This record gives C-alpha cells, sequence and structure tokens, in this order.
C-alpha cells in the first residue's frame, strides 16, 4: 500500500537560465545571467504521512529528494534548459506514488527550449547542400527587420555555413564613437542602450529587435528570447552545424577600437565579450570588423601606425579568452575578421602574425568605387583590372596576393562577394561608350540611401528593360548603364559571383562571403555555391 498520488499545486512553469526584462532599454537592465534557473514545485495528498519520502523527477531523472509527505514544498536548481516533464514521487515502507507530469520550460539562450525554425526558400533560391568544404557566409543586419521586412525566419540557411549578425557595438559616448552621430538616432539609441555600462563594454544597439520585438514563432507574451535573438537561437537547433558569429564594430561603430592602445580597456572589452558569450550561448565565437586599423574610417581624426600592432594583441587575448572558455564550456569558437582589401590599409597589419590566432579572414573585396567620388568611377568589386586600366590596384586580384605575399596561409581567406549596387548619376564626357571615362553629377537613386541598389532591384529592373546590361569580361564584372539619364552602376551579379568561385578553388582560398543577406532575391546565393562546387 504506497502512498497517495500526489496533486500538484499550479505554480509558473516557465523558467530562465538568463533572464530578459522584456521592457527595459538599457543593456545592464536587460539581461541578467545566471547560472542555474530555480524551479519550484507545490503538491498536496490530502491526509498522507508527512514522513513519507518525497522526489521530484524531471524527465525520469532525480532533482531533489526530501520528506514531502503530505502537503509539502521543494525548490532545486537546473543548469541546461529544455522542456520538461515534472513528476513528485512519494515513497512509503511498500512501494512508491507518481504524479500525472506536468511541462515546464527552463528557457536558455542555448535555444533547448525552442523549436527548430522553419524557414523560408521563397524567390529564386534553390536549396544546396554543403559538400563543398569551403565557406558560405553571409552577412544578416539587426535593423533590417523594420522597412526592409528580412527577419531571421527569411535567411536560406541550407545555402550557408557560417552567419554573420551585424552589429554588436562598444559602449561610448562623445569622441569614443563619434561616428554613430552621423547617422540619425543611432547615437541617441547606443547611449540608451549602454546606460550605466561601463564604455568599452559590447552591448546590443537594438534591444527591441534583437530580444523583444514579436517574429514568427517568437509571438507570445511569456517568450523570455525574441527578436533576432530568439530567432537565432531555433536556427541553431534547425542546422547545429550553421556558424552564427557575433561582429562587433562595423563602418560606424568601429571607432572604439583606436583606443586599445590602452591595456586596461583593451582587457575590459575582451572580458565583457567573454560574458557577452556566456550570456549568449548561441554564438559560435567573435568577428571583429574593425575598419580600419591605421585610419582611412568613417573618423577622419582616428588612426596610428602602431594601430596595426594592438590589432596583433587583441586577437592574441581573444583567442586566449576563446581558449579558457573552451575549457569551461566544452565547446569550439571561431575567431574572424573582415579586413580590407586596400592594400594601403592590408600594410599596417602583419596578418600573417595575426593568422595563428584566427580562422577566417573576411576579405572585403567590394566598395571599391563608389558615389563618393564624381570623377573616380570604376568597378566596385571586379576580381581583376579593367582594361582601361591595368595598373588599378583595387581589385578583388590584386589584394589576394597582397595579402598571401605577407606570408598569410590560402586556406583562412574568405573572397567577398556584393549583393548589392553602388552606383552614379548624369555620367557624362566619357568616350567610347565607356562611361567609366566620365564623371558624374550625384549618386543614383538609392532603394534606402542613394548612391546603393539592392540587387533584387537590379534584377527585376534589368528584366524590365530599364537598364543596358554589360559584363567586362577583362574584369569579370557586370554594371547597367542608361544613357538618357546618364545612370551608372556596379555590382556583382550571378556569372561574376561564380569566376569569384572559381578563383578560390582554383587558388585554394577559403570559400565566399556577402554583404548583405536582404539584398538578394537568391541569384547570387545560389552562384554562391555552384561557383565553390556544392550540391542541389
Ligand atoms: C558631385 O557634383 C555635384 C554637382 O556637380 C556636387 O554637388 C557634389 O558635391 C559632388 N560630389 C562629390 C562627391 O564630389
Ligand atoms: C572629370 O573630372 C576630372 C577632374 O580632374 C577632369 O580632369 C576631367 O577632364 C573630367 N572629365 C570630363 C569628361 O569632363
Amino acid at each position: 500500500a504506497p502512498p497517495g498520488k500526489p496533486s500538484l499545486g499550479w505554480g509558473e512553469r516557465t523558467f530562465a537560465i538568463v533572464e530578459v526584462n522584456q521592457a527595459a532599454t538599457a543593456y545592464n537592465q536587460l539581461v541578467t545571467k545566471r547560472d542555474s534557473a530555480d524551479v519550484s514545485v507545490t503538491w498536496n495528498v490530502w491526509s498522507g504521512d508527512p514522513a513519507d519520502k518525497a522526489r521530484v523527477l524531471l524527465n525520469d531523472k532525480e532533482f531533489w529528494s526530501g520528506t514531502g509527505g503530505a502537503a509539502g514544498s521543494a525548490s532545486f536548481k537546473v543548469k541546461k534548459g529544455g522542456r520538461y516533464q515534472m513528476v513528485v514521487e512519494l515513497c512509503n515502507a511498500d512501494g512508491c506514488s507518481q504524479s500525472d507530469a506536468t511541462e515546464i520550460i527552463v528557457a536558455d539562450t542555448d535555444g533547448s527550449h525552442l523549436p527548430p525554425l522553419d524557414y523560408n526558400m521563397g524567390e529564386k533560391n534553390k536549396p544546396f547542400k554543403q559538400t563543398s568544404g569551403k565557406v558560405v557566409g553571409a552577412y544578416f543586419v539587426e535593423w533590417g527587420v523594420y522597412p526592409r521586412k528580412f527577419p531571421v525566419d527569411r535567411v536560406p540557411i541550407p545555402n550557408l555555413t557560417h552567419l554573420l549578425y551585424g552589429f554588436i557595438p562598444i559602449c561610448g559616448g562623445d569622441g569614443i564613437n563619434d561616428s554613430l552621430k552621423e547617422i540619425e538616432g543611432s547615437f541617441q539609441a547606443l547611449q540608451r542602450s549602454c546606460s550605466g555600462r561601463e564604455d568599452f563594454k559590447v552591448s546590443i544597439h537594438d534591444p527591441w529587435a534583437a530580444l523583444q520585438k514579436p517574429q514568427k514563432g517568437l509571438s507570445s507574451w511569456n517568450e523570455p528570447y525574441k527578436g533576432n535573438f530568439g530567432q537565432l537561437m531555433m536556427l541553431k537547433q534547425a542546422k547545429p552545424d550553421l556558424k552564427i558569429l557575433p561582429s562587433i564594430g562595423g563602418w560606424t561603430l568601429a571607432d572604439p577600437f583606436f583606443f586599445f592602445t590602452d591595456e586596461t580597456k583593451r582587457r575590459r572589452f575582451v572580458a565583457s565579450v567573454k560574458d557577452f558569450l556566456q550570456t549568449w550561448k548561441f554564438f559560435d565565437g567573435v568577428d571583429i570588423d574593425w575598419e580600419f586599423p591605421g585610419g582611412k574610417g568613417a573618423n577622419p581624426n582616428l588612426g596610428s601606425p602602431k594601430d596595426g600592432e594592438i590589432y596583433v594583441l587583441l586577437m592574441k587575448e581573444l583567442r586566449e579568452m576563446l581558449n579558457e572558455l573552451s575549457a569551461e564550456t566544452g565547446r569550439k569558437y571561431e575567431l574572424t575578421s573582415a579586413i580590407s582589401a586596400g592594400w594601403d590599409k592590408i600594410q599596417v597589419v602583419d596578418y600573417s602574425a595575426a593568422q595563428k590566432y584566427m580562422d577566417h579572414i573576411f576579405f572585403m573585396s567590394y566598395d571599391f568605387k563608389g558615389a563618393w567620388s564624381n570623377d573616380t568611377l570604376g568597378h566596385q568589386a571586379s576580381l581583376y583590372a579593367p582594361d582601361w586600366n591595368e595598373k588599378e590596384t583595387y581589385t578583388t586580384d590584386f589584394g589576394v596576393q597582397f595579402l598571401l605575399a605577407q606570408g598569410v596561409s590560402p586556406k583562412k581567406i574568405v573572397v567577398g562577394v556584393a549583393m548589392y549596387g553602388r552606383g552614379w548619376t548624369g555620367v557624362h564626357g566619357y568616350k567610347d561608350n565607356n562611361p567609366f571615362t566620365g564623371n558624374a553629377t550625384g549618386p543614383v537613386k538609392g532603394t534606402w540611401q542613394d548612391g546603393v541598389v539592392d540587387y533584387r532591384e537590379i534584377a527585376t529592373e534589368i528584366a524590365q528593360g530599364k537598364w543596358e546590361y554589360h559584363y567586362d569580361k577583362v574584369a569579370q564584372a557586370p554594371y547597367v548603364f542608361r544613357p538618357a539619364t546618364g545612370d551608372l552602376i556596379t555590382y556583382d551579379d550571378a556569372r561574376s559571383t561564380i569566376e569569384k568561385g572559381k578563383y578560390v578553388r582554383a587558388n585554394k582560398l577559403g570559400g565566399l562571403f556577402a554583404w548583405e543577406i536582404d539584398a538578394d532575391n537568391g541569384d547570387i546565393l545560389n552562384a554562391m555555391n555552384m561557383g565553390l562546387g556544392n550540391s542541389a
């Protein structure tokens, strides 16, 4: 005659290892990284021996032992998230009794409590299989969920191996992150998020988009993690082998890096990064987009020859930080970086020395030519130099060789692909029907900001005959031209992306990567894995 069947009393059945204040605007008030979740039960058997023994069972393995007996309560620690079956067991001299199981959710940024992401392969995306063994990466921007309507559930995930999340900002006010003042509302936004937080620690530029904004699958009022991070958690559960990296910096956010000559700040940075990774477990390492060591970035008042040395010390300590994290986590972390393809910026850093600590070098072989000049027109992301300009040194090919010349091993170089277009308007005074010899009166009409056009748009407008398509066979780069208004646009397409693929394969490079994922209709990513020799 075992004791009576226990009846649990209702308490909340959702707990969080990492807690998120779904109503905060600062980062310190937003997230609490805890080491374990506190789970509490309350049960009751009417008229029972209170000296009976009692156990709480999560998925039929024991988590708590006591007496309880009749009308009892138990609290305990759980260190790994998931969806559990909770049972309270009573025990006397004859046998045991169990209660009807109830499901609880221990949430963790692991994604353990979540189902796999439900993704979309819309548009011209065809499913591939990562048989190449080569890197196929793409950038996902944080702000892409507002007027772009590109949530994480729209990423064609079977066609990537790595995924870069842009961007992770670094705390700091006046002087430290002045580059954000160029973009409306951004500086004020970071300052809100970094309020009460020491400068030179990592944070989140937009807490709403990252963790609070309701997207597909995460609409509930009681979802601990939502937004982009929420869906990124659902992604590691769809494709566990898909590397998801956080990108720190970028063009308008790289300003604080120039202060890392200071031992004190660089150690505080690396520290906050370590916690950042423990706080957000779906990440698989660190990506550093310092633009650029030495200068020539957004801020004209920042830069130093000594920057090249601090770049090599930052990666040495970041690697060590990840090493002693692998120790504790038992996991592997990738350390990567997006560097310039300009030889004048490559010079500053000894990448042959930095490569010891790194895995992947995202060679930004794009943005060579743009609307920031009226009379220097050219190819933005061409492979080689054009016929009319043989001594062009800002090409994909030249930069790679220049980087290889340092002593960098080719397996670590990941060539960049442009999923967008840089353009001009009012091109005039050109010769031989070659618009690049002409000059422009301004930037072309842009998709979001003028001077930049999404490939999605370009491809559509070509099929409507609103453009003239030309392909430079020598430089391996397409462009479109409208003789009337004098509009000229540089970009990458299917053809040139394949040739970047052949180049990587022939020269035994690392693979390809694209900026940005939402500017594609599926044609360039397809060219990316056909060119790298993937399977369909
Ligand atoms: C291009 O030309 C227009 C008018 O000639 C001028 O307003 C603009 O500042 C120029 N842009 C650059 C980058 O020189
Ligand atoms: C374009 O601008 C440059 C500026 O130095 C000038 O030398 C050149 O003649 C211009 N080309 C035309 C076709 O006006």
